[PDB]
């Protein structure tokens, strides 16, 4: 996250801290996650597109540090890894870049809902926040585009939607951007999800309940003028993901 505030898995209960063991031992982190339901975590295929071995990922839930163990966390493992049969990575953007990963702990048991482990509800057919709505992205990427840690503590900030059509214009994403994404960015350009909070979670509260609208999936730079970034319309896959549960 670049710019935003700092924060604990307290605030963010559906997030999941995905991270893929090396040849070798060590392991480091890769995307973030939504809680869907007990057993299923939604994110982006492009997070795992080039590794999909489901033995390398591990998944944390309830987790609010890089490098530490938060009480109340819950470390889990990938029983059914699955990557949109339809996805594609153009120059910018990324096609149906959606996934699904049912979890496991060893014992065999899938998620215990707590006081920091609860899910979030994906939105319902033809039912989106109108533009100009504010949502909140969460996430450990980077801070800067110029660095190459990611921050030790969790961050989340706020943005707003921005229409299909003001986000087609030239010095956006023209013809880029399709009707199967959402455009989102700060109207200053001084806060921006980035590299790191890829497959995030963007909770958006329509007409009273706190939604999973959109996974975090492309965008040019990070928190650049005129540069939104980009996500995944969840409505339109809710018959992909219904199917494939
Ligand atoms: N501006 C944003 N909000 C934003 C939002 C999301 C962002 C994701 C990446 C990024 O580096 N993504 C990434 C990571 C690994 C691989 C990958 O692409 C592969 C999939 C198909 C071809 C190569 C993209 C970089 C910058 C990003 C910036």
């Amino acid at each position: 996250i670049i710019g935003g505030e700092f924060t604990t898995i307290e605030n963010q209960p559906w997030f999941a801290a995905i991270y893929r063991r090396h040849r070798g031992g060590s392991v480091t982190y890769v995307c973030g996650g939504s809680l869907m339901s007990p057993c299923w975590v939604i994110s982006a295929t492009h997070c795992f597109i080039d590794y999909p071995k489901k033995e390398d990922y591990i998944v944390y839930l309830g987790r609010s540090r890089l490098n530490s163990n938060t009480q109340g966390e819950m470390k889990f493992e990938v029983e059914n890894l699955i990557l949109h049969k339809d996805y594609s990575a153009d120059t910018l953007a990324h096609h149906n870049d959606i996934a699904l990963l049912k979890i496991r702990s060893k014992e065999g048991r899938c998620a215990q809902p707590s006081r920091t482990i609860q899910t979030i509800c994906l939105p319902s057919m033809y039912n989106d926040p109108q533009f100009g709505t504010s949502c909140e992205i969460t996430g450990f990427g980077k801070e800067n585009s110029t660095d190459y840690l990611y921050p030790e503590q969790l961050k989340m900030t706020v943005v707003k939607l921005i229409s299909h059509r003001e986000c087609q214009q030239p010095h956006y994403y023209g013809s880029e951007v399709t009707t199967k994404m959402l455009c989102a960015a700060d109207p200053q350009w001084k806060t921006d999800s980035c590299q790191g909070d890829s497959g995030g979670p963007l909770v958006c509260s329509l007409q009273g309940r706190m939604t999973l609208t959109g996974i975090v999936s492309w965008g040019r730079g990070c928190a650049l003028k005129d540069k939104p970034g980009v996500y995944t319309r969840v409505s339109h896959f809710l018959p992909w993901i219904r199917s494939h549960t």
